[PDB]
């Protein structure tokens, strides 16, 4: 309580696990006493693309497009699309950002890609200078809520797809710490769909007591040494 | 010359620094006597989603939508959407995928994630004995010829972003390797909106003169080694 989240959905289907694990989280918050909201990308054909039409004013140069550099003018300007700025003011209000996702490609599916490559924009989450630990959503808190195909021996070391923590490092160092957020431990839900009935509700049940004391939790150290080790 | 190249392209100005990279690269292997074909991903409004509009006819189970399962069984029963299938036959017949793009939170623009989401499905690009070396694409090759915002120096072990061969292991293992192919060196162009004229010019001449032997190159080990060092 006394706490704002914003969970950031991104599957297809209100009965899958990931479903599963964002209801819980929303259940065990709201009980908690804490304000919650969901974006559901999917439900909100949320747009994947950085285009041209996220930018509703004057262009800055019309003749060579430039996303990055008009992006920050309309933010500055207030000539962002709309879906964009719904989304900042989420993020604004928020004092921890949950994303739940299946893992696809190693990273994030596209649509919750496109929420990243469009709603943090210069200006907004960081700016040059003020990122990584001078990013402008310092104070806040992110989480990474992650499920997989592959099995948690399959992420390890001396495993085929090495370890896990190798991949988060686009989106836990590359993406949140360089907007300034504290990260917290990412919650990796290994193999659900060749898992038992009882491991899933194992697994589900593991999300929910942690959430139980997430106000807790200290962030990770944000560095190559946590992702990669040595 | 015997060969065909598709180059996927996700660059929103023809007049960018990843315009004339992309442009350098048909002139130079049309100008080899190789088959070149070019996915211009934004001017095809590409979708990046991963929904249920990508299987065709009736749906394998209707009751719970899971988009692996799904898009799986449409492969076989080839019933995946149009725009889908209309990249696979160019995959498929493709000796090189070049993959050009700026890099967006140390990965893909979200347009480009989801052509790897949607396009790359179990039964084309990977299946349960083929995977890694036995990946469906094997014999093809892969490259990743990708521009930063970040300074080189910006991306060594002891600098802010780290060292680039960080960013790479979810794209070049995780995704390419993963299905078969064999992934040549990447190109990256660091920071060409701060570089002069002559750097600039001087980026597109190395790219230009690699392409002139790129069908002599080996491919790298693609290991954690490589990416991690140490
Ligand atoms: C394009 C694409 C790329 C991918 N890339 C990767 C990759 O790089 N690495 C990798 O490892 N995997 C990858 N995957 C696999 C993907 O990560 C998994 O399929 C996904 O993580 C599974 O989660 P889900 O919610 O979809 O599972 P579900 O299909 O929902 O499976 C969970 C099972 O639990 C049941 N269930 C739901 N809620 C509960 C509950 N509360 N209690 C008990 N049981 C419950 C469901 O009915 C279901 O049978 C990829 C998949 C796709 C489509
Ligand atoms: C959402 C988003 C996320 C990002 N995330 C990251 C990240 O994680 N890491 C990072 O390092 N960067 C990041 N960036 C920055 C991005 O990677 C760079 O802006 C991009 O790579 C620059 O390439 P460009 O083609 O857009 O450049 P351009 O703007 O085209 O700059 C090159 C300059 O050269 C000119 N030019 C074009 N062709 C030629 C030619 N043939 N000869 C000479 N000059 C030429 C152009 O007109 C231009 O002025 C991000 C940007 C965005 C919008
Ligand atoms: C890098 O790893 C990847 C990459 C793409 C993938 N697409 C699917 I569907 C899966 C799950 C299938 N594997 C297992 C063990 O269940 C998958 C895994
Ligand atoms: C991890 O690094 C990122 C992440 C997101 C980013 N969005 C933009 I626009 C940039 C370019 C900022 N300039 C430099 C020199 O980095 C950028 C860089
Ligand atoms: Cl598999
Ligand atoms: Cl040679
Ligand atoms: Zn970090
Ligand atoms: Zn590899």
């Amino acid at each position: 309580a006394g706490k704002k989240v914003l969970i950031v959905y991104a599957h297809q289907e209100p009965k899958s696990f990931n479903g599963s694990l964002k209801n819980v989280a929303v259940d065990e918050l709201s009980r908690q006493g804490c304000t919650v909201t969901v974006s559901d990308l999917y439900a909100m054909n949320f747009e994947p693309r950085a285009t041209d039409k996220d930018i509703t004013g004057t262009l800055s140069n019309p003749e060579v497009f430039n996303y990055g550099v008009e992006t920050h003018e309309a933010y500055k300007q207030r000539s962002l699309a709309s879906d964009i700025t719904d989304e900042q003011k989420k993020v604004r209000e928020a004092d921890l950002v949950i994303f739940q996702f299946p893992l696809y490609w190693f990273s994030v599916p596209a649509i919750l890609k496109g929420w990243m490559d469009r709603v943090l924009c210069q200006g907004f989450a960081f700016d040059i200078p003020g990122f990584y630990d001078s990013g402008l959503l310092q104070g806040k808190l992110a989480l990474l809520s992650v499920t997989t195909g592959g099995t948690a021996e399959m992420y390890t070391k001396t495993g085929v797809n090495g370890d896990s923590r190798y991949f988060l490092w686009p989106l836990q160092h590359g993406t949140l710490h360089f907007c300034g957020f504290k990260v917290l431990a990412p919650q990796i839900s290994f193999a659900p769909e060749i898992a038992s009935e009882e491991e899933r509700k194992g697994m589900v049940a593991a999300w929910s007591q942690r959430l139980q004391t997430i106000w807790k939790e200290e962030p990770i150290p944000c560095t190559a040494h946590w992702h990669f080790g040595q």
